[PDB]
């Protein structure tokens, strides 16, 4: 059985998410941690299951949303999660600056997704000053 | 029972869409509208009701989803919506200023979405 699996069979679900979300795992697969994650959306229990976890489980999911937010296929869930844990430990990131990087390494990531959409329109202006 | 369920039933995916984003109904509602475009992105169908538009109707999609994208309830739809509207149309914006603004215009609340965020971590 893979961890994830066992985690939900016990009442692990917290650990459970961790495991879908382990990249590094020789069973992970990223379709797995898509499908969970837009699972829970689904249901709308993202927040929840996202809120009340410790600073490793947080950092890890921060990472995750990192290595596929630029993914067209991951990056809804990516974007959602990202928001979602901004409005939940914001507040936190005082007695951390291991997470406030992480943070700040996932917003950048964010923000070039909206500057690399921004390119893909100003440069047709760009092309029609050109051919002019 | 409604239209916009049947054309959706029915797989007239982006049917359901104009049927849902007409503003001057008796009966739009941002509600509704959320409901059907969150069931076509379940179904991984939003780029398809999304795609073979008309610049007018990008126009007016894209203006529609500015109206919302700020409310926690509709951010994460209106997003998807600016992205899918990117990938499917922004090679085609030269030459249509109207359509390059309205563009420009969601993105900048998109980025002032994420702005609000980076203020959230200082």
């Amino acid at each position: 059985l893979k961890p994830w699996q066992k985690a939900f069979r016990q009442g692990r679900y917290a650990a459970a998410v961790d495991d879908v979300l382990n990249t590094t795992a020789p069973s992970y697969d990223p379709v797995i941690a898509l499908t969970l994650l837009t699972a829970l959306r689904h249901r709308s229990a993202l927040r929840e299951a996202l809120q009340g976890r410790d600073e490793l489980s947080v950092i890890n999911i921060l990472r995750w949303a990192g290595k596929y937010v630029a993914d067209p296929r991951y990056r809804s869930i990516c974007v959602d999660v990202a928001f979602h844990l901004i409005d939940l430990y914001a507040e936190h990131v005082g007695g951390s600056a291991e997470l406030a990087t992480q943070f700040q390494q996932l917003l950048a990531k964010v923000n070039r997704e909206v500057e690399k959409a921004e390119l893909a329109i100003v440069t047709g202006g760009m092309v029609e000053s050109l051919m002019m």
